[PDB]
């Protein structure tokens, strides 16, 4: 079994193909705490032991990004993603990830130590309380932006170029790739903002415990921000709805504000693709800004999985 | 009379100066129950009435942190600390405290409502059974980490920076301050762990009533964990000694595990200081990790009072 | 009040004259982030709101150049420079700048849209948290290289010519001007390299956060690169000192390598002047190369302010 895993620090995206040929996609959050969760009978808990420490999954408080890729939690979050993927527990080969400006140097040349360190990380032994864990055998690396735009690039003429805009949890990366992946025109990495900007705006708009715990609430609000029906039910307070909406919009305005300034650094692209968890949040602005024709603008309603699905399709 | 009071939710630390110029330090625990304690003649009891409720000091069961700063118990715990400080009962002016991430906003800019709410709290009338209570007149606020490192910072060159590591009862906060308090380089607040981790590990290692009552026992064990002589006398059971020691060490390993990961978020510091009640518990690890020279590593054997002593020295 | 402002994208240089006739010079960095910095009491913060967005000054990570001249940050960086200049907050008239190859066309003829766009930029409303901002009323444009060499040119005979070498943050511009500003002999604009080359070499030599934040550290090292005493104190690691010095020198060798090739494009000059932030870094090489006599070679120890001081002297 081969599983493609885009283990981002906000969400882990999984992709693999079944015996019947169907291609599966899964997303598991990076929400864990350094202690087992106790259950007296009604709550199903995931209690892990990674090196010596015990960990457990849970909707904790949202609080390095880079350090995380080689952390014990990363390993736990990945196994957990496997365990909750629906896949049968087994030995598995995986392909994981390390960002555009990390994979490529300043001259857009692919950039050993970090890579072997990444591989070595899944060499850590994990155990699940009252259950069995998958066995990670072989562990390939792919750049982030590119795999998501590949099936479109195949169709592009060598002279046209896809502008890929990825809005992640804590970074916004934009790249411009020549048709038929015949070259990387430009890469712009910006680790100063991501969806977490909006997330924290919501956790504050509603005095919310700044922990991964409330991240599910914050997410529901951001996602259903245009449906007052949903908002009313999720938020039992009428006053807090107008407030969260104002705070949510200023944060959104900041996102759109920046992606737009950055797009002015790119020119000559013929096609546009928006990916990442927050793709939906800046989609309209960039479409408007770039003024690219509908048939050349790419977006999906599963944006957080566009990368790992693209990776899956390439190396399946 | 002016008393500097660092009223933490685990221990209240007092600092003030006498007529003869000697600077005094006192520590009183936050151990109270909602009911008067009855004494028929041999036990001295402290029975208070705060708003309408009666409270009494006692070694209760260890069981919000934030809510506590504006609670009726806080007021009681402070008065009690005054009453047991050795100071003569009188009208007094005080300086109390509110944490690094509360005192400073995200841009390390000092952060009104909470502050006035804090002051207003000591406006609550208290009475002592068979005795007189101090009278709290004026009530200044200081950030937590900084005051403890100030007298060292004065000696530091504007380019060097002190890394202050505070291990409290339920949180671990680390900050990096530029020499001569010429700027705050970084603040890392982590409310997920504190000494209470070890404390609860001990109360469980010895089926102990999880209440502030046994906290004195748990404390004695943690403190004398390296002296089998003391442990044997405090623990009449030989078997429970090896057990408590194993549970105590796993908890310690977790503390050291985390402070170390966090220190990897800090860089460029030239001096290191460890403070807070649990300073002694992570002292060796951070010294080893940071590999700072002995003459630049700061620790005391009164760590729980480093903050209030520092506050005392500044605003005496 | 009239202030001459050379707002470069690395450093803003200010020049103006006081009532008592003394001519003042100030330099403020272009270091800001898109979010207010929070202070709980010890750090003085500068929190701005420019159009709708909030900005704050801070030593951020070093990451268009051209786009910056018409950006909201530019406005913020200028106001901030005014606020920290020592000047009393007031309504002020300013003269700002737009580079040699922008001010002059290919035939060295002065080159409307950009100019009005520049002026219009300071028309943006700004506010300071807990403070008042200056009021920008009238907003003249001067070429970059020339103003710095004017007081020397006045003394030059119409046949002699000053070779002005400006090493800025991201560009190196050289021009040759006839005595008594009687004509521009040649202009060579090179936007491929600047001091940022050395800067990034240092941030990498010391795994440093590539952000404007560490720019102050990188700067201190470059400036004190010949004093091991300073380097030892600024760098607590002995090993990192030899490394940063080797990386710093290769970058310097590249700078000297290029200015020298470029100087071979110029001939007939009788006097030489080196200006800009990095003047100090290539000063020795060009002096050696051109072999101009000491009394005809011009350099100062305030090179980053030579341009705005020259502008000040002309239009005061």
């Amino acid at each position: 079994m081969l599983v493609f895993i885009d283990d981002g620090s906000t969400n882990i995206k999984l992709q693999w193909q079944e015996s019947d040929g169907t291609i599966k996609q899964h997303i598991s959050p990076n929400s864990f705490k350094r202690e087992w969760a106790v259950s007296f009978g009604d709550k199903k808990v995931f209690n892990y032991t990674l090196n010596g420490e015990q960990y457990s999954f849970d909707p904790i408080s949202p609080d390095t990004n880079i350090a995380w890729q080689y952390s014990d939690v990363n390993v736990v979050a990945v196994h957990h993603a496997l365990l909750t993927s629906g896949l049968p527990v087994s030995e598995v080969d995986i392909v994981c990830t390390l960002p555009l400006t990390e994979y490529y140097d300043r001259n857009n040349q692919p950039n050993t130590e970090n890579i072997e360190r990444k591989k070595a990380n899944f060499r850590k032994k994990i155990t699940l309380n009252g259950g069995d864990t998958f066995t990670i055998k072989d562990v390939k690396v792919m750049p982030e932006s590119i795999p998501a735009g590949y099936e479109v690039l195949q169709e592009l003429d060598e002279l046209d170029s896809l502008l890929i805009i990825d809005l992640g949890g804590t970074t916004l990366d934009i790249s411009q790739v020549m048709g038929k992946l015949s070259g990387i025109s430009k890469i712009y990495g910006d680790s100063s903002l991501g969806v977490s900007l909006v997330t924290s705006a919501v956790k504050d708009a509603l005095s919310l415990a700044r922990t991964k715990g409330s991240s599910y609430l914050a997410d529901d609000i951001i996602i259903h921000r245009k449906d007052n029906n949903y908002l009313k039910q999720r938020i039992n307070d009428e006053n807090k709805i107008s407030i969260v909406t104002e705070a949510m919009n200023e944060a959104l305005r900041k996102l759109e504000q920046r992606v737009l300034n950055t797009l002015n650094e790119f020119s000559g692209y013929t096609h546009v693709m928006v990916i990442g968890g927050g793709a939906e949040l800046i989609c309209d602005a960039v479409k408007k800004h770039t003024q690219i024709r509908d048939e050349r603008f790419f977006k999906t309603n599963n944006s957080q999985y566009d990368l790992v699905n693209g990776m899956y399709l390439i190396g399946n």
